[PDB]
């Protein structure tokens, strides 16, 4: 092994080890990276903030106990700080596919932020002195109660701050649409085929509705999220831990989040299984699907211009040629299915391994929160993109709405009580035949005057009960 | 088309159409029939009982409003009343794979209580006398909005009298086993590793806190369950329909029912899309997820009876061997994984056939209950198998338990204290070198007395913190 | 336990057990009723009669190798004969959530070919004399051999049989049409949106294309599925039975079904894991991706009958209305896209069963043969009821083909050569503002007569390269 | 928008747009930029590097077929050949979530290669002169027919180049330890229990038959994946295109890859679906299947060092810790294992994104090769990994094998031909109950002698037939 760039010497109890003279892990990760350089994905950043959360935390807690020096203490919570800030997310280079417990990621939290404490100190990188990874940094805690803990905090923290927001934002961009298309009857579709009327806004408050119960199913996976591992150690038992650190650890970690994380009742379930990540994909598979056929029903209305639907007119935004007037492809539409066709792959990669516990310890901690995380980016990215290139300009073809409103023969139902069911039939059977409308045929057959058609078909009557 | 047995003429507007003489279903059913024979899987039995409950409801909400005669009234109610109670479901004979709406089915509902009333009445069977399927039965209802809302009242009343009862009867002898085993001290494993003990119990407490977590789950999907389509009519509006039908009919429902049954608020999303019946398939993958991990610990912990792990031992329910003393193969346990993949698998369909909704109606409405149900029965029905033939007889093994817990080398870690780590380390090295114990080590060196080693190593106080 | 029917006493090594009089099965099949009552699966008669090949050819296997006598093979073979052809399967009860091995329907099959065996030599049924279910109907075989021999038979014979010639079927109604469209030219569509033109036929040729292919594929699996696990016995060894049994009891099962069968060639992997069956079950989901791909095509372009695409007509199977003429429901549609849905979850869950192997192995079987056999006739039954109901009654509308062909915008680059692109974008950008024609715009801009228009504008001379 | 780095102006139909200077995207990439910032994937650099195969392969073609001169064609060869090496992936900015069809990404390989051939020309970037990015470097093709074109080179380039060889190459370890192994009696495990015996050679043989069989799986893919659509243009015509581009642009390919690039025989499938995408993606996942379970066999035989099975020693590569002899955690068998959870998702992924095409295009190819090459990578990096630091270093534990296969029950069943099933069983049940061995059994009961004992128990005879 070999680096271009000037190294310093670390050592682990396997030896030495040259790492990056710029980088502030250590040995560990150092030399986890020459075993597990599989695929490109990096741990993802959400997670490696949490560790900063996570070892600000325990490290008040620990100076709290009595067990960590004031000194000491100070010192580490200001590089966990930069570790929760994002400012040292280049020290972070491990991939997902690691160790199972996610330990090695732990290793490389207590590594970057131990040897930026010792700068910070005027030391030297690498003696672990006055700041040592694993006897500072990891105090109180063990390679496998920490990533589930900084797991729940990154979900936690990012529905949050940036899903739940992102959902609500659409919702309230189709509620806006909704209200200005009230008055707008169109033709219903249900098979595909010409169906009775509803209005525009009565079509999108359906829309709004799936929304807002996605929203509800998304809050509802928080309570199990904000429950902690921390504490549990290796097994769960807590040996080796503090008798008040599960607590206090979680006490200051809600404290610094804001958000009401407590321990978890039981550190066994915490550590062998993580059933409230898988229900945490749900739910976003759950918003996956709503999203799926909205955004199908949006480009499917305003597919054409002249040959598709036509009913609705979306926003252009890449370029177009002048040559091509009218024509919109969908492209905001095609981003969010196919997010939404990852979204439900990644629900079944979560399941699976969420399924594969053994024993005292799920062992695919990683590719959990990693499948969490990248859903929920793609959805809240997506639905963010959609809402500002897409959704916010979304206009009715008003005359091609009207076109297919007193074209179609579903209109004539309303005929029934004023001429019989009979004479009805027939204007319809001759609308057909002819390729007329219901009026024309009503005229055309001597049945009803046009006047006498107006008075007895209105569209407004015919969006609600009796 | 023929028969063996003797048939009747029944008549739909596509003409004459002759139906077994012994079956209640009428032309449109038998016509259905020979146009959607795919695959095996009859709609679901609960289905069939929950259109019985909406058929009754719908009969006294229309007599309540005076669109209904009471003599009609009684005879519906009566007839319902028999297809609700399972007493009618061989007159049910269509498959999951039909129209996608499920009108086919309301059909075959409406038809099977017209002929059945009319028999009640003594008329003639097929003539829609004195009781007319889509006349009477079908009052106030439409094609679409009647197969969603047996969904609902199916899903909602199987979680609540089938799934959830099973899933806490188990959940409750898990809790049992823990109490039992609470004083068991175990050698723990993580990462399929040795690592330092818990209690049997404390592993069993696992289990309880998963299933208690799953049992939430599965019940906050219920109020999304009990919103009802009925009243939506064919789009949504409730054009065609009584202004107060809607919420009466859901009044009627939850009486019958004795469940909080109620209008859906919002009947385009009602109609459009199925994430209520995503969740609740959601919640069970989550209960798949859990059942694997727990059922695979048990054949895994069982797994012998002298090769394997064999720290517990599961009662014999196959015939066994006298030449094969002491081997019990975990046949509970392969049913219920093998479930648990089969949940897996409907998650994915269920969410893929939900994505699929257009405009005003999602027509995968047959294929999205199938797989509830299917999951549903699998695994309440496992669950209490596995219960009955495994769980309740799960015994320790005590003395392969004890020999696992004092011959690891995993107690070592007690010693550093008194010794310190050197020491402690040099102790644990020679017995992995010589295969001795730890005890053994630690006399053979001269470091510690065996009743010097018994104090310092105490198991019991090794399964919490200091 | 108890039965309404008379029963005749069984007994295996748990003692005495009643059986109905009037079924074949014996003991171990009773008694595994009570303890695997989960679901309503029965295990797919084509395993059934899979058996009944299996248990002939191991009867004139063991014949030949003088371990069996000629009296009791021919009684044998008799028996295995009646199940084979299906006039049995009412005595194969059991449900596929059993023993992961699929041992119980071995004994299923052996205690019914005992049972009628010894009715036809006028013997005693339960007495296993004069043809013993162990001792002469599983001569030479093991539990763990000899169910995934049926899965393999099973899975071979009904892709031969069934799904092979129904694909073929609806490729050659496809293509077909393909011909009888081949001179029809319609407007493009890419990303929903008006496109240059294409024939009738082109399209269709895309569908025949995709279907090849899968034909392809679902050919490509049928070598693995010819290799039999029979012979290995317990492990993979083979102890326990005659060296020459495997080879010759697979050449009498290819003497029986005419089919290539062959040993396996490694019977540790023939027993420990099935990725044959996963490749079976891929590549049917690779046809079930493009059926619902053509399907939705099928559907989408018959959508109105006046507000939705209409450039096809479907045949109606279901009554309609006279009220409403033209309209049609595309149920076969409908059915063949929720059995894809379904193809797409059951595919999930065979990879995730066939991950699970242990050791010498795989106890997931029933599972995996149970999701391959359905979605198979799923598949097979939607082609042939889609093919019968609605392929083969696709019909042109030609008047809205033509409607779109020459009143979209994208003809205009034919124009290009001729008078520029600046005078051929005005022509488009007039006819959109203007909503008329490109012709009409063209002749209202004084840039083209209508007949220079048609000279130069000819849709036959756009389908192809220059 | 603002970059802090100097900027060149770029324009395209939209207006103007800032460029960084040191970049050679274009205007359209970059504007493109600022509409979908959707999560963190970038377009895989398999799919960069085979679009500068392309457009080498396009500008050779029209450089020959008199369309492009001589010396704009050495300047696009020359970028483009910088492109396939992978020396300008810093160009390729755009995520994975962009424009259905993937023009977005041939765009900015239009733009690159342009900009790229402009400086080596001495022009001006931006200026499209002397190399125009649509005129010349997208000459003859389509915005619809290039990405497809990508995707299935791309996929070919590596299955050929990296994932066949690395599971040809761990399967060729699997074979040399097979050979290791061949004389090493170990004990069968079924169902997880003790069973009769293997050597270990016959049980790894099973793994070197699942790796061969997943090898073959993946070659029969490659036909499909050598057929390009290329040619098709917009819609699979071939409007607008040179009748001989198709042919001659694959020939190029073929010539430039050294692999047998055809043009595809129907360019309306090849535009519309993407089956041998799905059917890629199908054969790794069945890889996945079988790599799951080698990987779990090889953890749980190493599991221990003492409470576990055991009989398999691996390497241990992350630091440990002195106190702790004999532990080694299997974090090769994690990140196998959670790679193939991921796989088994992304292969939900893919086919739900398959299925889902509409009329002459399918709009969802970024997020099908996305998944192929992520699943791809994966699988070869890990089996890689797996290889160097896991198999290649797997030693048995004989002591602990010779222990259970000597201890085990399960070989009495070589006594029955010697003293009668009586006597055998008497044995196993003593040797149970006493919880000895069945020879002290056998001995203490006075059956046998020690001697009679070893001449009747041989397993090197009990692990083929007779």
């Amino acid at each position: 092994h070999h680096h271009m760039a000037k190294t310093r010497v670390e050592t682990d109890s396997m030896g030495e080890i040259e790492v990056p003279s710029d980088k502030y892990w250590g040995a560990q990760t150092e030399r986890s990276l020459h075993h597990f350089n599989i695929g490109k994905d990096i741990m993802p950043r959400e997670v490696t903030h949490a560790f900063g959360i996570l070892k600000k935390a325990a490290a008040l807690t620990n100076l709290e106990l009595g067990k960590l020096p004031k000194d000491k203490a100070d010192l580490i919570v200001q590089a966990a700080e930069e570790v929760s800030k994002g400012l040292l997310d280049e020290h972070f280079p491990l991939h997902v596919w690691q160790t199972g417990s996610g330990t090695q990621s732990n290793m490389n939290a207590n590594e970057v932020i131990s040897n930026r404490a010792i700068e910070l100190a005027g030391g030297t990188l690498g003696s672990k002195s006055p700041i040592h990874p694993n006897d500072h940094v990891n105090m109180s805690q063990s390679s496998n109660d920490t990533f589930p803990t900084a797991m729940h905090i990154a979900a936690a923290i990012a529905f949050n701050e940036k899903l739940l927001p992102a959902v609500r934002n659409l919702r309230h961009v189709f509620a806006a649409k909704m209200d200005a298309f009230k008055n707008i009857i169109k033709i219903g579709r249900t098979h595909l085929q010409d169906a009775v009327p509803l209005t525009l806004g009565q079509e999108f408050s359906g829309y709004v509705a799936q929304l807002d119960a996605c929203v509800h199913r998304l809050e509802e996976v928080l309570p199990e999220l904000y429950e902690l591992a921390a504490g549990g150690t290796a097994v769960g038992t807590g040996l080796n831990t503090h008798p008040q650190f599960a607590v206090k650890v979680a006490e200051h970690i809600a404290k610094i989040t804001k958000l009401p994380f407590v321990t978890a009742p039981n550190k066994f379930a915490a550590l062998a299984s993580h059933e409230p990540l898988v229900h945490a994909h749900g739910a976003m598979k759950t918003l996956a699907c709503a999203l799926m056929k909205i955004a199908n029903d949006i480009r499917w209305l305003a597919s054409g211009p002249r040959c598709g639907i036509g009913e609705l007119i979306i926003p252009e935004n890449e370029p177009g040629s002048s040559i091509m007037p009218g024509k919109v492809n969908p492209t905001q539409c095609e981003a969010m299915t196919m997010v939404c066709a990852q979204v439900l792959g990644n629900d079944t990669a979560v399941g699976i391994a969420d399924s594969q516990g053994n024993f005292e310890l799920n062992v695919f901690k990683p590719v959990i929160i990693f499948n969490v995380l990248h859903s929920l980016n793609l959805l809240a990215d997506s639905c963010h993109s959609f809402q500002e290139f897409c959704a916010e300009g979304i206009e009715p073809n008003q005359p091609v709405i009207d076109y297919y409103l007193h074209h179609s023969l579903m209109l004539v139902t309303a005929l029934n009580q004023h001429i019989g069911y009979d004479k009805a039939a027939k204007i319809a059977k001759t609308a057909h035949h002819d390729n007329i409308s219901l009026q024309e045929a009503a005229v055309k057959l001597g049945i009803l005057t046009a006047e006498q058609f107006a008075e007895f078909v209105k569209p407004e009557k015919m969006i609600s009960p009796e």
